[PDB]
C-alpha cells in the first residue's frame, strides 16, 4: 500500500494542485466528458452542456470540480488510512449516483493527464508511477465496498 517514498511523491504533486483546485477540477471533468461521453450522461446537472466551450463557461461545473478534488485530497492525505471518508463516497456512488467502477478508472486516467499537462517538470515518470498506485488503491477499496452492497457490477 505504497512506500513512504511514493506517498511523498504524490502529496508533493498534490500540494501543487491545491494552488488552483478550481482550474484543475474544471480541466479533469471536461477531459472525462470529452474522452468518455457516457459519463456526462450520469450528471443530470451537466447534461445540457454539448461543446467544450460551454463546459468551460459553466461556473457550476467548476464548483463541482472543487467538490471532487477536495474530497480526493482528503483521501490521499490519509496515506491509506482513509476508510472513514471512502465509505460515504463508495456508498453514495454505488446506490445513489450509480457509477460503475469502470468510470472511476476513467477519471483516474483524466487526473493523470491533467497533472502531466500541467506540472510537466514536477510529474516525472516516478511521480506518475506513485500517483497511479494511489488511485488504484482507492479504486480497490471502493470496489470492495461495492461488492458488499451488491453493485460490484
Ligand atoms: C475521483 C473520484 C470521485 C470523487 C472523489 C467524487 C466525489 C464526489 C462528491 C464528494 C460528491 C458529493 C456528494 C456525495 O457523493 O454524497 C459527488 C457527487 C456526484 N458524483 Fe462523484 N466523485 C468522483 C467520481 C465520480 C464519477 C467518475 C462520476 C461519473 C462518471 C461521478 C458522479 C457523481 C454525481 C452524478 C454526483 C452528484 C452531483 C449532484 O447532482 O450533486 N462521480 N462526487
Ligand atoms: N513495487
Ligand atoms: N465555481
Ligand atoms: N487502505
Ligand atoms: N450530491
Ligand atoms: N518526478
Amino acid at each position: 500500500v505504497l512506500s513512504e517514498g511514493e506517498w511523498q511523491l504524490v502529496l508533493h504533486v498534490w500540494a501543487k494542485v491545491e494552488a488552483d483546485v478550481a482550474g484543475h477540477g474544471q480541466d479533469i471533468l471536461i477531459r472525462l466528458f470529452k474522452s468518455h461521453p457516457e459519463t456526462l450522461e450520469k450528471f443530470d446537472r451537466f447534461k445540457h452542456l454539448k461543446t467544450e466551450a460551454e463546459m468551460k463557461a459553466s461556473e457550476d461545473l467548476k464548483k463541482h470540480g472543487v467538490t471532487v478534488l477536495t474530497a480526493l485530497g482528503a483521501i490521499l492525505k490519509k496515506k491509506g488510512h482513509h476508510e472513514a471518508e471512502l465509505k460515504p463516497l463508495a456508498q453514495s456512488h454505488a446506490t445513489k449516483h450509480k457509477i460503475p467502477i469502470k468510470y472511476l478508472e476513467f477519471i483516474s486516467e483524466a487526473i493523470i493527464h491533467v497533472l502531466h499537462s500541467r506540472h510537466p517538470g514536477d510529474f516525472g515518470a516516478d511521480a506518475q508511477g506513485a500517483m497511479n498506485k494511489a488511485l488504484e488503491l482507492f479504486r480497490k477499496d471502493i470496489a470492495a465496498k461495492y461488492k458488499e452492497l451488491g453493485y460490484q457490477g
